[PDB]
C-alpha cells in the first residue's frame, strides 16, 4: 500500500490548516483543523488534530506513511522572503507533526509541493476526467495569484502565471473588508452582490481583454519586503482607490460594550447592505476577469473541460456562469478549492509521483470523523436530554421538515470544505415562503439578505434546474426552471439563482431516503440545507458539538446518528 499524508498549516502566518490521507489513491481520511479545535479558519497552526484524526481513522502511525506532503513550497518562501530556510526535514517534521502527538521511529520522506500545483492536483486528479485546462485563481501562492496549466496524461504543465499584487482573490477580500462584511467573509460579499446594481465593472481599475485582465492601478511586481504575501500592499492600493472612486468611504468596525450581552461586541458603523452596488460591481469585475482567464487557458490547451481551484474557486456564482459559457463543455471544481484542499492536493501530487492512480472523489465530501450509536449515546447521556430512536428516522425527519420545522442532521462522516452536504446539516422546508427569514433572523442570526441553498435528488434535478448535471458540492450556482422558482422560494436568490446539492442513493442513502420521503409529502424531494452551526461558528463536527449548537439555537429537532432529540 502507498500511504501519503498531505498537510497544510504552519505556526507562522498561516490559515486553513488541514490534513488528508491517501491510501492507494483513495481518501481514507480528510479533515479541517478548525472543525476539531473549534477555532475558525485554522490560523497559525500545524494541522495537529486533523492529522491525528487521519492516522486514527486509518489505524496508522507515522511509521506507516510512505511520505508526508506539504501544500506550499515553504523552503522557497523562507529563502525568498525571510533570509533563509533554517530547518532540516527532521526539524520541519517535528513542527508539522509534533512528537508528543506523533511518535515515530524514523522520519518519512518529506515533500514540499508548490502551492498552485497542490491546488491544481486537488482538482485534476479527483475529477474523474483524463485531461483538461487548469485555472488556479487564488489569493496568493508563494509568488503568483493565478496559474494557467494543462492537465493531461496525469501531468500538470504550467502555461503562465499572474504575479501576486494583481490578485483577484485579495481584491475581492479587500472590497469585502471595505463594505464592513470583512476580508475573511468574502462569501458574504458574493451573497450581497445580487441585491445591487452594476454601473461600471472596471471600477476604474480593471481593464478587461479576451485573455483575462489588467490592473494598471497596481505595479504587478510590487512586493511587501516585510511580509511574505502582497496582501497589505494590495490592501493599501485598493482601499485608497475605492475611497476615491466610490461614494461611500470604508465601513469602519465599532467595538463597544453591549450590556445585553455583558461583552464588548464588534459591529460596523454602517449597514454593509448600503454597499450592495459596490458588491455587485466587484462581483461583475471578478467574473469578467475570470471569464477571460478561462477562455484563454481553454483555447491554448484545446480542451473543453475546465478545472478550477484556488480560493476564488469558492465563487459559486462565477462558477455557475463559467459552466454556461460557450467555451466550456464540462467543469470540475472540488469542494476543497480553497487552501484547505492543498493538503489533499500535495498528497495526490506525491502519490502520483510514487506511481499511484488517484480515484475520483465521486459525489461526496464525506471524509471527516463519524460516530457510532454508542458514541452518540454517551454524548446524549452526558447532557441529560430525553430522546428517541425512531423506527424510521428518515420518514419522521421528512415529516418535521414538511411541517415547517428546522431539523439538525448529523450523520456519518463529516464533510470537508465550507459546505454542509447532509452530514452536518440544518434542514428546513424549501417550499416555505417564511423559512428563509426564520433561519436567517431567528435561528442562525444572519443578515436578512443572505440566501439559502437546496439539497435535492439527482433524479429530479433536470426538472428543477436549467442545467442537467451533477452538483454534489454546492460549489456552482444555476438558474431554477420556471415552474419551480416560485415553488421553492426559501432556496432561490434575488436573481433566481440557486446553489444546489444533487443527492444520489449511492453517495448518501440515508439523506436520499429522507428526501424521497419528503417528496411524497410536499411534491418535490427538495429541502433547504444550511450548515449546522451558529452563523460565524465552525460547522459542528462531534455529537457534543451538535448538542451545544442544538441547545443554544431555536432548532426544533436534532437527528444525530439513529437518535431523535426534540425541543
Ligand atoms: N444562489 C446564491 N447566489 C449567491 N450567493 C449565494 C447563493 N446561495 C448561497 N450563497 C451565499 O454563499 C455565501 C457563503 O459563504 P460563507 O462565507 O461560507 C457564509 P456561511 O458559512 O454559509 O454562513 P454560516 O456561518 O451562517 O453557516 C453566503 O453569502 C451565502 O449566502
Ligand atoms: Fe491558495
Ligand atoms: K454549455
Ligand atoms: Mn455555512
Amino acid at each position: 500500500h502507498m500511504r501519503v499524508l498531505g498537510l497544510n498549516g504552519w505556526p507562522r502566518d498561516f490559515h486553513d490548516a488541514s490534513a488528508a490521507l491517501l491510501v492507494d489513491g483513495r481518501i481514507a481520511a480528510f479533515a479541517e483543523e478548525e472543525r476539531l479545535t473549534r477555532k475558525k479558519h485554522g490560523y497559525n497552526t500545524a494541522p495537529v488534530q486533523a492529522a491525528a484524526f487521519c492516522l486514527a481513522q486509518a489505524g496508522l502511525t507515522v511509521d506507516d506513511l510512505d511520505a508526508v506532503a506539504f501544500g506550499w513550497d515553504l523552503p522557497a518562501m523562507y529563502r525568498e522572503r525571510l533570509g533563509g530556510w533554517p530547518h532540516s526535514d527532521s526539524e520541519a517534521l517535528d513542527i508539522l507533526l509534533p512528537r508528543d502527538v506523533f511518535p515515530r521511529r524514523t522520519d518519512p520522506p518529506l515533500h514540499f509541493v508548490q502551492h498552485h500545483l497542490a491546488h491544481a492536483a486537488s482538482a485534476y486528479y479527483f475529477s474523474g476526467e483524463d485531461r483538461g485546462a487548469v485555472l488556479i485563481v487564488d489569493g496568493q501562492g508563494e509568488e503568483e495569484c493565478v496559474t494557467l496549466a494543462h492537465a493531461e496524461g496525469g501531468k500538470i504543465t504550467v502555461l503562465d502565471t499572474v504575479p501576486g499584487a494583481w490578485s483577484l482573490g485579495f481584491f475581492y477580500e479587500h472590497v469585502s473588508e471595505y463594505t464592513g462584511l470583512g476580508g475573511d467573509n468574502p462569501g458574504k460579499l458574493m451573497g450581497l452582490a445580487a441585491h445591487g446594481t452594476t454601473v461600471d465593472e472596471t471600477l476604474s481599475a480593471f481593464a478587461f481583454d479576451s485573455d483575462g485582465y489588467r490592473l494598471n492601478l497596481i505595479d504587478p511586481q510590487a512586493r511587501d519586503p516585510e511580509d511574505w504575501d502582497e496582501y497589505s500592499v494590495t490592501e493599501r492600493a485598493w482601499f485608497a482607490h475605492l475611497e476615491r472612486i466610490y461614494r461611500l468611504p470604508p465601513n469602519e468596525f465599532v467595538r463597544r460594550y453591549d450590556p445585553a450581552k455583558g461583552r464588548v461586541v464588534r459591529d460596523t458603523r454602517r449597514d454593509p447592505y448600503e454597499y450592495r452596488d459596490l458588491a455587485a460591481t466587484a462581483q461583475a469585475a471578478l467574473e469578467r476577469a475570470v471569464f477571460g482567464l478561462a477562455d484563454s487557458v481553454l483555447a491554448r490547451t484545446g480542451e473543453r473541460t475546465l478545472f478550477v481551484a484556488g480560493g476564488v474557486g469558492l465563487n459559486a456564482t462565477m462558477n455557475g456562469k463559467l459552466l454556461t459559457r460557450s467555451t466550456v463543455d464540462k467543469m470540475f471544481v472540488p469542494p476543497v478549492a480553497s487552501d484547505i484542499g492543498v493538503s489533499l492536493g500535495a498528497a495526490a501530487a506525491v502519490a502520483v509521483e510514487l506511481g499511484d492512480r488517484i480515484a475520483p472523489m465521486g459525489d461526496t465530501a464525506a471524509w471527516g470523523p463519524e460516530f457510532s450509536p454508542d458514541q452518540v449515546r454517551a454524548a446524549l447521556d452526558r447532557t441529560g436530554l430525553a430522546y428517541r430512536e425512531p423506527a424510521n428516522l428518515e420518514r419522521e425527519v421528512a415529516a418535521l421538515i414538511a411541517s415547517g420545522k428546522v431539523v439538525g442532521w448529523a450523520q456519518g462522516r463529516g464533510e470537508v470544505g465550507p459546505r454542509a452536504l447532509g452530514q452536518r446539516s440544518l434542514l428546513g422546508s424549501a417550499h416555505s415562503p417564511t423559512m428563509r427569514d426564520h433561519i436567517n433572523l431567528r435561528v442562525k442570526d444572519r443578515e436578512w439578505w443572505r440566501p439559502f441553498a437546496p439539497s435535492m435528488l439527482r433524479s429530479v434535478s433536470d426538472q428543477v434546474l436549467e442545467v442537467d448535471a451533477d452538483f454534489p458540492y454546492m460549489i456552482m450556482t444555476t438558474k431554477v426552471r420556471a415552474a419551480y422558482a416560485e415553488r421553492l422560494p426559501s432556496v432561490v436568490h434575488e436573481d433566481w439563482s440557486t446553489r444546489p446539492q444533487t443527492v444520489t442513493e449511492a453517495s448518501n442513502p440515508r439523506y436520499h431516503r429522507m428526501l424521497t420521503e419528503l417528496g411524497d409529502l410536499v411534491g418535490d424531494p427538495v429541502c433547504l440545507n444550511t450548515s449546522f452551526n451558529d452563523r460565524g461558528e465552525p460547522i459542528v463536527s462531534s455529537p457534543a458539538d451538535a448538542l451545544l449548537t442544538f441547545s443554544r439555537l431555536p432548532i426544533d429537532a436534532l437527528a444525530v446518528g439513529p437518535y431523535l432529540v426534540t425541543k
